[PDB]
């Protein structure tokens, strides 16, 4: 069972150089913030910032030891991810496939394109790929012989086979050892994409799907941990997710409340609250950029055009969906790549209400480290790099945390991210009060304990009233 | 808890004249197609088709007696009307306050509307209310002095006073009598206009309107009923009623099934079961018309607009909403006034195809009588009453219902109502398949039970195969 | 080689009661008018309005002989409808598969659905029908065994098969019989369906469509005989089959024309003259209905709008695409039902511009009967029959005809066809004029024969000014 607190996204190497310098960080200022952290990928990987694993049993020297990791169980939860679609070239299950070819232990790992025989291209364009190169990576083995082995992402990442025995048996492997090491949550990336069946999508293939998915659930947790499986597609995902008793994601809330309050308008807000899946973990910012399938239906049309067109005049090219051509489309963009902090225009206020929304929505509230110091596009490291997410992915010395910390706008979300921590009303049940359709009302109550907070989104203001219980006294939070 | 059977919707004396014939078409026709029954308003009533009663501890004696009810209950599940906003006019209590004024006894049952003081501007607009009149009537006490009650609806509807005591105990009353009689799941009407609080819509104030609902259902619950609150409104309303244990309504499906069926188009449909509210009761054609803001959200703007454009150009007016010019836009229409068997133009088999996929949502399907017997637009008889809704509430003769049973249409709608009333894999989880974008693919699994719908909405075909308890194997259903 | 000259659209006994009436009327009124005559289906048929014909080589007796159809070859050109697609389920080729089964001489002429195996939902999807049934029709044999055939159209249609050798080997009989009597231009109906094969729309499949209208067109050649292949889809077609030595239709005009005089705008009506397709059969009004597929792309789909909604707000139903929501969008409309002279609100001077600028177009114009006659939409047939399409096939006795010969728009469409029929510069070359956007100019020279045609859209005023060779004046023509 979860703490019912704020938790840290952070990477193992973006704040200091490596995990110490992040445990550091977190006992000088976040040791009565937050209850858990998220650590993105920090075993040996050869792609894509860490999600391409050649083990989920190693931790990179470059950032620590697992006693490194075990540091922060024991005080926090302990979010990580478990790459169920795929793993490294470099893997030693690959490389094996590689030298011996299929006499190898482990091919039956992996998925043997030229298994399914001719694809038709009506089977070809049905195939949910965000690249604009077939998904088939073609291999040279030791022997000199090619073939060919699917890949949805970067050629170093070999998808594995769920229609075999070998990558149920990886998992099951992965899984009891990370939870051994304290890890009690189980992101799983782009589980999505574990379905692969010729005249399908080859996504989200409903039932195969959730089969998947309760299996690793029941192994997760007989080893006391619980899941977060991750999709970016439509909400009704979401509800697939939390229904089968895992923790699905609040991706739609982003993109929402940045129309929300950029436009002060609360009418999609508060009919997503009233609805919102159970048990979410809730995000603001990511380690990935803002993402719209997430949010169709749950925001119009017309009204995500909106956001899109503010978005993009203003920051970073977007991320596109495959063969899209119409710029202005709904469905041409996949994500925004903008800090959420530079999203709302570096509006101190607006993004304090933002977080304060985000804490009394029902779920885990996570705060994307970058978020957390108020951070701004990184123009200069992803001209530096290659990489576009990395305008989002900015690095922090000790001492540049020291000094984000004291700025006023981070002060204020401190505040806050104590008062969700630990104020025991968010441990109740939620209340959503009638409000005009350009502010929000929002309360938790739980027995005498109460808090409740107005956002005013044609002003930004952001006020908390809440029961100090020795007295019945109503005070205001100061954030 | 309720049969998970196929339920009947009917007037008490639009098949043949009164709850005695009602009886004697249900046995002869449906004792193994249904197994509960939603009787619309039977009580002595003088305006709305039943929905302003003098009281609801009697029947009108031109429908029967409460034998005549009780009739049905021991075999039939039983779902009546609770007019929790408002009683008649013409009931003892309110004559009881036009012969005593304030001094009687039940002064506090009525919302006075000077005790308001002035109402802005601003705060009039903001009431919800359908219709072009302030929602107060003006009524002459018996000593000559005029007084003013709010009043929602017709003029003989008087609106109950949820910040009095005498409300809670007028209704506890009736459930209790209800209850009594054998009536197990109370619909509870336009429950959201219960709170009336000036500055705002006075329409599902929350959470107020949540207290009043939790208190109801605590009252059926300990006299052996269940709740379905109706509202016509934002789908999100639907899943707040259903995390409260009560059962909401599907309302959203009939226009996401005719949209669905007439463009070829499963995408929204699909999304939509995916995240389903829990527990509800769904419907395809009710007493009142195919009610647009329920589908809102769900379905895109532009394909709501398609539909509504598509029934309109050819099927009698719709109920708009109040001051609402545009008559081409969602947020213009109420109601769309159309028996479903035209709204599919009378298409046998997309009807049945409609018919199966409604049966195999989650939750308890409603079958209304029209919609049973394949009935179209009622003209002569809207033209014989005024009554647009009459379009969709034709009279049967019990003759004309053996006649209308004889179709080969409304042989097909039995034999599925047979089987999803009987066959006990709807009583397990449902498993959603996947399909293409123009067709749907639904299953349920209990046990060794097992069955699987698929509709092709390009050529409306309907196929639904299943597991023979009897010998094992797979069959086809003949329907 | 065809005569350049007006050719007359007829049913066999819509004018009077059969063929000896037809010509009656044809020798009375337009012996001057007309070189030409296309004679609607008149063979012993059981549905879809002679278009299910039990044999090509015999006259229904209603309608009269062989020799009543020879009486008319010899002064005009003879074109007559082969139905390459399908024929009858009462022709013998048909009723013998009925009575012997597969073992009938004729088995291999038909389709038979089980020879395809499991169509996938996909595969059916694409299938190119309009209407909202699969083409598959089960028949039971005379010994009791149930097969299924293709069927695009009605029933009583059974679709050839042109992947057999019966199929090419009757449609050579039959265009054998309809040239030996005098038949000298082959309508070749609805010849898009002749390719079936799984995996593709069934419609129009290239190459092989080319191959099927090679093949016939080599045929009719050498029995005497030249090919109008009739295929309502993009205009492109068109052009493919004036490629092959065929006559394709200008069904790109009639809605083009509409549009131009509706809204008085010439810019698609000159951009199309230039650059339209090379031997084409012009009409205006056909025996069918104004279809819309035809000119898309010619002209602009808000345009294409605003003539869809301009005539379906004052004439009767249109002809939906299959599946089609969206009344008021492009892709949802097949056909318009309206007689043309009522498309141009009995606009005498509008009309009598249209029929001149068909005239001046490149290609063999068609005049339709009721067009001929100035017929406005014939709502009490249509609502006797129940056939939309009789709105547009009126009746007329010799006397009504007589009557409306003697309308004084009727007279100015005779002087026109005799104009167009008789003057030589038709039988030269082409040349369009300029003018401004609301006005078309159109001219053709044949040495020193030169005639010159200007229509102001504004006022629907047409002028033609032609040389009489024999004297050098240019002369007004007094149409
Ligand atoms: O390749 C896997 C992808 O999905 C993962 O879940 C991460 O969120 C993303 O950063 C990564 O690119
Ligand atoms: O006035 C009350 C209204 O709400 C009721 O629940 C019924 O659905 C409707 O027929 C009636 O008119
Ligand atoms: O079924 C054949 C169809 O195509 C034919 O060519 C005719 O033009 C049309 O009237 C008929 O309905």
């Amino acid at each position: 069972l979860l703490k019912n607190a704020v938790q840290l996204i952070c990477y193992p190497d973006r704040i200091g150089n490596n995990l110490t310098d992040l445990h550091t960080a977190v006992e000088k200022h976040l040791s009565d913030a937050i209850g858990g952290l998220h650590i993105l990928p920090f075993f040996p990987s050869n792609a894509d910032g860490g999600f391409s694993p050649l083990t989920h049993k190693e931790v990179d020297p470059a950032f620590g030891t697992w006693d490194d990791i075990e540091a922060f169980t024991g005080k926090y939860d302990l979010c990580v991810d478990l790459t169920v679609n795929h793993i490294s070239d470099e893997s030693p299950e690959f490389r094996d496939f590689i030298a011996n070819g299929f006499d190898s232990e482990y091919a039956d790992l992996f998925v043997h394109v030229d298994r399914f025989g001719d694809i038709s291209p009506d089977d070809m364009a049905k195939i949910h790929i965000r690249k604009e190169k077939e998904p088939f990576r073609e291999v040279t083995l030791a022997d000199g012989t090619k073939t060919r082995v699917w890949c949805t992402f970067t050629e170093q990442q070999i998808d594995l086979n769920y229609d075999g025995d070998l990558a149920y048996r990886l998992m099951e492997s992965y899984i009891g050892f990370l939870t051994s090491k304290g890890v009690n949550l189980l992101r799983l990336d782009a589980f999505g994409y574990t379905t692969k069946r010729i005249g399908t999508s080859c996504f989200l293939v409903e039932p195969e799907v959730y089969r998947i998915l309760d299996w690793i659930n029941e192994v997760a947790f007989k080893h006391g941990a619980e899941c977060l499986p991750e999709v970016h597609d439509h909400t009704s995902y979401q509800y697939a997710i939390s229904r089968r008793n895992m923790h699905p994601y609040g991706f739609a809330l982003p993109p929402l409340l940045l129309y929300s309050l950029l436009d002060a308008n609360s009418v999609y807000l508060k009919n997503w609250l009233r609805m919102c899946p159970r048990n979410m973990v809730t995000v603001l910012d990511t380690h990935d950029g803002i993402c719209i399938p997430d949010v169709e239906g749950v925001l119009p049309d017309d009204k995500i055009k909106v956001l899109i067109d503010n978005i993009d005049a203003r920051s970073a090219d977007p991320i596109m969906r495959r063969s899209a051509a119409n710029i202005h489309s709904v469905g041409a963009i996949y994500q925004l790549t903008c800090t959420f902090y530079d999203a709302l225009m570096q509006n101190d206020d607006a993004y304090i209400a933002a977080r304060a929304i985000q804490f009394f929505t029902p779920g885990i509230p996570q705060v994307y480290y970058v978020g957390l110091l108020a951070g701004c596009n990184d123009q200069e490291l992803m001209e530096k790099t290659g990489e576009l997410r990395d305008i989002n992915r900015n690095y922090y010395t000790l001492n540049e945390m020291d000094e984000a910390m004291e700025k006023p706008v981070v002060q204020r979300l401190l505040t806050l991210m104590k008062f969700r921590t630990n104020y025991p009303a968010f441990d109740g049940h939620f209340e959503l009060n009638y409000s005009n359709d350009s502010s929000v009302a929002m309360a938790w109550r739980h027995g005498e304990h109460y808090c409740h907070l107005f956002v005013d989104l044609n002003f930004n203001t952001s006020k908390i009233q809440y029961v100090d219980v020795k007295s019945g006294e109503t005070r205001d939070l100061e954030f």
